[PDB]
């Protein structure tokens, strides 16, 4: 069963700035929403089973193009187009071909695969808009494993991670025009990125259910003690099946 395509969003490079680019962000969450918690969107996921949603990401520069599609439930990168024949490549894990006639790539959507295909560290890639006109011009064009890898963790990290964390999209925006290098710090690596899913998770079931105990989390050195605090840093939320079971549930 191949993924849908919800929608399609759509960016230039070239005339990219800090405000654009932030706009472009706060519209995307808009576009995932299916629902709101104190004014923070939550994905889709009363869909399950067979039916995988996902919306395509058009990327542009000086009539360079590629498209990205990613699952619209968990935000994670499921193949891209490029631009000669239109060839579709697919990266592992989802379910079959989640995209029709693909080729699969000899990697999966995670840092760890992707930084080993890249052969390069997340945390020593640059994320800024030079790094951005990079990736989709590799995209575009390239056969080459490395290149190919290193410009999906520049797409995901800034359109996936910085949909998802506030922090990080700001990180993003603050330091996009830049000449130098824009790093990740840290801390929005292991503190933020890693833990997305889990955060999504505390924050819904402290909302579903009276019983559920919300354990204080450490974030750069703080200590966030409630939920609503949590919340303040997530952009977008996801939404587990477990967080819709019957509440107080024995144990």
């Amino acid at each position: 069963k191949a993924m849908t395509v919800k929608f399609t969003v759509e960016l230039d490079i070239e005339r990219l700035t800090g405000q654009t680019y932030t706009d472009f962000i706060k519209n995307l969450r808009r576009s995932l929403a299916t629902w709101y918690l104190h004014g923070v969107p939550v994905l889709p996921l009363y869909n399950q089973e067979a039916d995988p949603r996902g919306f395509d990401l058009k990327l542009t520069f000086r009539g360079q193009v590629t498209t990205v599609r990613i699952h619209r439930d968990d935000l994670v990168l499921r193949g891209y187009q490029m631009q000669g024949a239109g060839k579709w490549l697919e990266l592992e894990r989802p379910s079959g071909h989640l995209i029709e006639g693909s080729e699969l790539l000899e990697f999966g959507p995670s840092y760890e695969e992707l930084a080993a295909a890249a052969q390069q560290d997340i945390l020593d890639i640059s994320y800024n808009k030079n790094a951005l006109q990079d990736a989709v011009s590799k995209l575009a064009v390239s056969t080459n494993t490395r290149d190919r890898a290193r410009s999906l963790i520049v797409v995901s990290q800034m359109f996936c991670e910085a949909t998802r964390f506030v922090d990080i999209a700001n990180h993003f925006a603050f330091n996009l025009e830049s000449s130098e290098p824009v790093k990740l710090p840290q801390w929005m690596q292991n503190d933020l990125e890693k833990n997305w899913v889990r955060f999504s998770f505390m924050i819904l079931k402290s909302n579903a259910d009276p019983c559920y105990k919300f354990e204080p989390q450490t974030i750069y050195g703080k200590i966030i003690k409630t939920a609503d605090e949590l919340l303040n840093f997530l952009g977008i939320v996801e939404q587990h099946p477990d967080t819709r079971s019957p509440p107080c549930a024995a144990g």
